[PDB]
């Protein structure tokens, strides 16, 4: 029998694919499974909540005047 601790979050994680495949019932988990975290993905993306990348570029602007 497996037992693992797992991250802080990691959890919820999987619960949230859970529940989402027991709402839906796919008939192919894994296709659905793949299109659920894209979809989370896009929703962090738009939510501003994407881990900052500091070696990356800062591609994002911000302005104000004075």
């Amino acid at each position: 029998n497996t037992h693992l601790r797992i991250p802080r979050g990691f959890g919820n994680l999987l619960e949230g694919l859970t529940r989402e495949v027991l709402r839906e019932q796919p008939e192919d988990i894994a296709t659905f499974a793949a299109v659920y975290f894209t979809e989370l993905l896009k929703a962090r993306e738009e939510s501003g909540l994407d881990p900052a990348e500091w070696g990356a570029k800062l591609e994002d602007r911000f302005y104000n005047n004075h």
